[PDB]
RNA sequence: AAUUUCUACUCUUGUAGAUGGAAAUUAGGUGCGCUUGGC
DNA sequence: GCCAAGCGCACCTAATTTCCTGGAGGACTG
DNA sequence: CAGTCCTCCA
């Protein structure tokens, strides 16, 4: 029966290993002498130049084809709707197949097989497409079929720089096939049209229809927005939101226009922007009138379309020009400062503002658009000035002060510019003082800016800061002058207005200078990157096979446990085999690898037999057999039956499974399969590369049930590695003459002083070449390896006479906090320029310092030029390339192991990751925040690093990365979770994110569990390098992933945190529906009673689940009724003796004590309650709307079981119901058997949703897990278990 | 405070854990500036 | 001061596709 | 023309 250790050898997994290459002997001298590195750098530069030129072909051809497309989209819309309505596997597969049909319909324009075009157009498209993804791109013929464009002399020079080297673009050809493909892939144009953009467009049509039906005036507003922007002039707004128009939204220029209909168009900074549809809808909603509420109740924002693949983005909005050099910025700005000094702008400003101390301020106006900005800059609140003006005007109203009259005043303050005197009269004399102080500050800073010289360059950050500081100062004055109203309607002071307008015009360039300087100063400087090496060989390291060593140029050696890469360049322009001679293993030398590989038999056997040019030709005019002798030890016969079998008039081929599905003719399928397999055996016995391979371990041909099973057993026999000794002198002579470039393949596990455990990747590599792996392949060495040169890129070091400081104290446990560490490091190195702090001096006797016995240099690896080697490998080589029924295999194990434990993993409000381990019946075994891992607080480090990056962006300084820190943290999390999973043999349950540290964790966890090696395991145990664990399903993409990946499950997050762990109770009410006095009264009427319990001092509020249904979330759960408790607010103590108050709530933030507040309420009302009588009828019959509102707010507070206060560290769960043993859960008791806080409660219930899935799997007769967990099924399940 | 590379380290000229590359594309985010508005 | 809808710029981050090849085939050489 | 070696098929 099933065994946890059986989750091994299930599917092949590919990885890349990376090593440094250390040149040996004269290798580096020869490489430098030959100029290979400079030549490889030039080739990479030429590629970078030539790629955008070649992409003109693809862009132009794709755009020309897409302009012809005209499809009917009704069927795709119908399949989308049916899947959304039904949400079944049947309607999902219908949509998937409909999407394929539409993608193919688009693709048929590219390849010229669409009925919607003529034969002549289709034929030219086929001729173009035939040469789009090979070296025919380079001859320029396709240019004639696309337009009148021809190549410039510089372009021809780039093209000829790849003569006899166009295979440098081989990968690029594949990247472009990914653009035009009809497959369901995100890189491709058909996918982009069918699955990204059409659903968005379809939804926009629906949004439009609902909006203009409800509010018909929106139709005219939308039409006028379209007319005002001047786009789609020939199409009515209705037609823009109808399916046929989508055929006009497939090219980028059209997509850009549509998105600008939605988003509007900006001109230069500081001028009014042209509004699009979404702004019009937003403004209509912010009017807050009756129509606003209606619009707000409907979907009210249109969805922009994604860009078309490869296409250039265009915009109608204004684009600033760019500064191009340090000297352009500094000189241009310095000229501008000089003009401002000459124009006397600052003296004029100072004189204008000084005039405000004596001129008539009733004719100086503040812009109503600026009043809240000014209030924030001058007062203590953004609304201080608005409220003051409101209060003053209220006190000036004549007669009775109506609500309407007060509203009129409020409206006026949004529509009218305010004279400065009214502001001063309304706000008081302290407003004038703040005004004076702000003006003096702004002017004084602008002054110091005009006087201070600019730096010579912008190379140092301190020089950038001078530039930014002066721009900040002039922008401040620019902002200040814009405080004053510009509208012609105001009775402006004429001389003051003309003077203010003058210096404003002179200040207008400041805004453009500000943005232009930022856009330049914040550009990232040119950086050193590694580049690919070819040594002038187009297929360098493309494969390792013995027969191609001369042409691929690459071989491998082992000597004394060290590994070497040998590169064999051309000799005087010609390839020359080195012909190393095997010798006795007694001879001193190197072991050279001999690699034999006949690639994927599914493609390679047809390529070398049935698909030969002479065979295909023969079977057009003949039915007789043809016999092949070239590279066959005895002739291989090809019959018409065999040929037809692999070349059917129409797919599928008869020996594939698809033929047995579609036809249902199993006698024929099993006949064809046996015949084709027999043919491959005939081929393999005769082809010179394979004739010596012993294939007797394969089963009789008839016994294979399908071809993939046969190839999965065949392919491991077609790959072999062995070694032969090569004499020392032959290798050293070859390096001396320059026929062999020899590099040690290096990482630090090969260092002389190495003595610890190796990296996993080193174990993969030494495992690959171990005797056991050579005898039976678990790990294959793959071709398509790559070599790189990385020029140095850094110049901080611990010099020899200095001291180093351990981060941990003498006890080797306690870390030194960051601020003390730097101070103590300076102190012990006699570089502290001040007193040691008290705490640092207290730590001083317990620090550990190290004498620098040998220089240790930060970034040392980046401070010299290096060579690198990237080499792919494949693990689990005995398995098929993809698993069959992985999840069912796991589920069979899980049904046979009903005691399997469960690891729940949650993302928390105050915890990056929180884990709870439960046994199979829900008992908590372990629970733990992972903010801190081994005394390092990654939570704090990440938060600090993000604050640094924000401050850096604001300061125009180097931002740097946070991804490397996130990955370092997550690798520690991975290590911990995997260790728990292996120790417990547990399932792991994560949040289903369809309901960033946590999402990145999910992918790394899945990926680790596709191929899990534990470096301490013996190689031959499951989990050792030659028998990796495989516990998750093969990863392909997140979008293509269900709710199960082997031992990993995904569950919805709702009702996992705000749920009582002892009962499964959740707050059933939707508080947005309890709005006003009448519904509040109905809400209280829906409870059976509220009464005081004199025995305990609690209040009990009895609720039956079938009452108050209009206020409920529609989730009755399992219990017919609940006793909601107002807990007596008494002192309790946790496990450590710390007090807390029972029943406390944290509400928006104050502490609230509901039982005590209820008592105070009842005593205020004179309502008798100590007799146990029902309180609710007394409140209801008395009908005090404030008392009733307080009652309902108290009920809402009691039902708020999660209570958090970031300032006190509180984040607890206190249930409002008692469980079957009388207990009201409170996490503040800190009972380690229950969730210790709210995030732990979330992880606990995440795990229990996994338990629900395992329980239902157990009770089912199949091996399929249920897809999804509805909220009601979850609540009924968990409440039934707990009650 | 050394690295294939990342993170955390320093008994140890190195230690612990992680690490699928390259190409191509697309999406999103942060920050700054600006527009019309809401509070 | 915060927020909504939106436009411009700077750089950072992550997801999703492909390949992980020997030898047939023929263009280019001398 | 025969040998070389870049290109790209299956
Ligand atoms: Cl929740
Ligand atoms: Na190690
Ligand atoms: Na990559
Ligand atoms: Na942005
Ligand atoms: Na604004
Ligand atoms: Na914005």
């Amino acid at each position: 029966m099933t065994q946890f250790e059986g989750f091994t050898n299930l599917y092949q997994v590919s990885k890349t290993l990376r090593f440094e290459l250390i040149p040996q002997g004269k290798t580096l001298k020869h490489i430098q002498e030959q100029g290979f590195i400079e030549e490889d750098k030039a080739r990479n530069d030429h590629y970078k130049e030539l790629k955008p030129i070649i992409d003109r072909i693809y862009k132009t051809y794709a755009d020309q084809c897409l302009q012809l497309v005209q499809l009917d989209w009704e069927n795709l819309s119908a399949a989308i709707d049916s899947y959304r309505k039904e949400k079944t596997e049947e309607t999902r597969n219908a949509l998937i197949e409909e999407q394929a049909t539409y993608r193919n319909a688009i693709h048929d324009y590219f390849i010229g097989r669409t009925d919607n075009l003529t034969d002549a157009i289709n034929k030219r498209h086929a001729e173009i497409y035939k040469g789009l993804f090979k070296a025919e791109l380079f001859n320029g013929k396709v240019l004639k079929q696309l337009g009148t464009v021809t190549t410039t002399e510089h372009e021809n020079a780039l093209l000829r720089s790849f003569d006899k080297f166009t295979t440098y673009f081989s990968g690029f050809y594949e990247n472009r096939k990914n653009v035009f493909s009809a497959e369901d892939i995100s890189t491709a144009i058909p996918h982009r049209i069918v699955q990204d953009n059409f659903p968005k467009f379809k939804e926009n049509c629906h949004i439009f229809t609902r909006l203009i039906t409800a509010v018909p005036s929106l139709r005219e507003h939308f039409e006028n927005v379209k007319k005002a922007i001047g786009i789609f002039v020939s199409t009515s707004i209705e037609e823009v939101f109808s399916f046929p128009f989508y055929n006009q939204l497939l090219t980028q220029t059209q997509i850009d226009l549509y998105n600008q209909l939605l988003g509007g168009i900006s001109r230069e900074a500081g001028t009014e922007k042209i509004k699009g549809l979404n702004e019009v809808l937003n403004l209509a909603i912010q009017k807050n009138d009756e129509t606003a509420h209606i619009i707000a109740s409907l979907p009210h924002r249109f969805i922009p379309l994604f860009k078309q693949i490869l296409s250039d983005r265009n915009t109608l909005s204004f684009i600033l020009e760019e500064f191009k050099s340090d000297e352009e910025v500094i000189q241009s700005f310095c000229k501008y400062k000089t003009l401002l000094r000459n124009e006397n702008v600052l003296e004029t400003a100072e004189a204008l503002f000084n005039e405000l101390n004596s001129i008539d301020l009733t004719h100086i106006f503040i812009s109503h658009k600026k009043l809240e900005t000014i209030s924030s800059a001058l007062c203590d609140h953004w609304d201080t000035l608005r409220n003051a003006l409101y209060e003053r005007r209220i006190s000036e109203l004549t007669g009775k002060i109506t609500k309407s009259a007060k509203e009129k005043v409020q409206r006026s303050l949004k529509h009218e510019d305010i004279n400065l005197q009214e502001i001063i009269s309304a706000a008081g004399k302290e407003l004038s003082e703040a005004f004076k102080q702000k003006t003096s500050e702004i002017l004084s800073h602008a002054h110091a800016a005009l006087d201070q010289p600019l730096p010579t360059t912008l190379k140092k950050q301190e020089e950038k800061e001078i530039l930014k500081s002066q721009l900040d100062s002039l922008l401040g004055l620019y902002h200040l002058l814009d405080w004053f109203a510009v509208d012609e309607s105001n009775e402006v002071d004429p001389e003051f207005s003309a003077r203010l307008t003058g210096i404003k015009l002179e200040m207008e360039p400041s805004l453009s200078f500000y943005n232009k300087a930022r856009n330049y100063a914040t550009k990232k400087p040119y950086s050193v990157e590694k580049f690919k090496l070819n040594f002038q060989m187009p297929t360098l390291a493309r494969g390792w096979d013995v027969n191609k060593e001369k042409n691929n140029g690459a071989i491998l050696f082992v000597k004394n446990g060290l590994y070497y890469l040998g590169i064999m360049p051309k000799q005087k322009g010609r390839y020359k085999a080195l012909s190393f001679e095997p010798t006795e293993k007694t001879s001193e030398g190197f072991d050279k690898m001999y690699y034999d590989y006949f690639p994927d038999a599914a493609k390679m056997i047809p390529r070398c037999s049935t698909q030969l040019k002479a065979v295909t030709a023969h079977f057009q005019t003949h039915t007789t057999p043809i016999l092949l002798s070239n590279n066959f030890i005895e002739p291989l016969e090809i019959t018409k039956e065999i040929y037809d079998l692999n070349n059917p008039e129409k797919e599928p081929k008869k020996f594939q499974t698809a033929y047995a599905k579609k036809t249902g003719d199993q006698k024929g399928y099993r006949e064809a399969l046996c015949k084709w397999i027999d043919f491959t055996r005939d081929f393999l016995s005769k082809y010179t590369k394979t004739t010596s391979i012993d294939l007797s371990s394969l089963r009789p041909s008839s016994q294979y049930k399908d071809l993939g099973e046969y190839y999965a057993e065949l392919n491991p026999l077609l790959y072999h590695i062995s070694f032969q000794r090569i004499a020392e002198k032959e290798i050293m002579d070859a390096v001396e003459t320059g026929k062999l470039y020899l590099f040690q393949i290096y990482n630090k596990d090969f260092a002389k002083g190495h003595h610890g455990k190796p990296n996993l990747h080193t174990l993969y590599w030494t495992g690959l070449f171990s005797p056991e792996n050579l005898a039976k392949t678990s790990i294959k060495l793959n071709g398509q390896a790559e070599l790189f040169y990385r020029p140095k890129s850094r110049m901080m070091a611990h010099r020899l006479g200095e001291k180093m400081l351990n981060k941990k104290l003498k006890d080797q446990k306690t870390p030194i906090p960051d601020t003390l560490y730097q101070e103590l490091y300076d102190y012990v190195n006699h570089r502290l320029s001040h007193d040691l702090s008290d705490e640092a001096r207290a730590l001083l006797p317990n620090v550990i310092t190290k004498e620098v016995s040998h220089e240790i240099i930060k970034d040392r690896r980046f401070t010299s030029d290096k060579f690198f080697f990237h080499v792919p490998i494949t693990l689990n080589y005995q398995a098929a390339n993809s698993p069959s029924k992985f999840n069912q295999r796991v589920n069979a194990y899980l049904k046979e192991h009903p005691e399997t434990p469960i690891i729940g993993i949650d993302r928390g409000e105050r915890n990056l990751i929180y884990i709870t381990v439960i046994d199979s019946t829900g008992k908590i075994l372990e629970q733990r925040s992972l903010n801190t891992i081994q005394q390092f607080d990654y939570q704090k480090k990440l938060d600090n690093r993000e604050k640094e990056r924000v401050a850096a962006r604001q300061a125009w300084s180097v931002v740097g990365t946070i991804k490397d820190l996130k990955q370092g943290y997550l690798s520690q999390v991975i290590h911990e979770i995997v260790d728990l999973m292996i120790h417990y043999q547990a399932v792991v349950v994560l949040e289903n994110l369809n309901f960033a540290v946590y999402q990145q964790f999910e992918k790394m966890l899945i990926d680790k569990l596709n191929c899990l090696v534990l470096k301490d395991y013996p190689a031959e145990k499951v989990g050792g390098v030659l028998n990796p664990y495989q516990l998750t399903d093969q990863f392909t993409s997140f979008a293509k992933m269900g709710t199960q990946s082997g031992f990993l499950f995904y569950v919805p997050a709702p009702y996992t945190s705000k749920i009582d762990p002892l009962t499964g109770f959740v707050d059933p009410f939707v508080w947005k529906t309890i709005k006003n006095h009448e519904s509040r009264k109905h809400f209280l009427e829906g409870f059976d009673f509220l009464h005081y319990d004199v025995k305990t001092g609690d209040f009990i509020l009895h609720f039956k689940m079938n009452r108050n249904l209009s206020f409920q979330r529609g989730l009755p759960g399992f219990m017919p009724a609940w006793d909601i408790v107002f807990e007596k607010n008494e002192t309790q103590f946790d496990a450590k003796g710390t007090p807390f108050i029972a029943g406390k709530r944290i509400v928006p933030y104050r502490d609230l004590y509901p039982a005590n507040e209820l008592i105070a309420l009842l005593e205020e009302k004179g309502i008798v309650f100590r007799d146990g009588s029902n309180i609710l009828p007394k409140l209801l019959e008395n009908d005090d709307s404030h008392a009733i509102d307080t009652m309902v707010a108290l009920i809402r507070s009691v039902l708020q079981m999660r209570n958090s206060n970031a300032a006190t560290g509180e984040d607890y769960i206190n249930s409002p119901v008692r469980d079957l043993n009388g207990v009201c859960f409170d996490s503040r008791f800190q009972n380690p058997e229950w969730p210790m806080d709210a995030d732990a409660n979330g992880a606990y219930h995440i795990a229990l949703k996994g338990q629900l899935l395992l329980n239902h799997l157990k009770e089912s007769k199949d091996l399929k897990l249920q897809n999804g967990i509805s909220n009601q099924d979850w609540l009924a399940y968990i409440q039934e278990l707990r009650n």
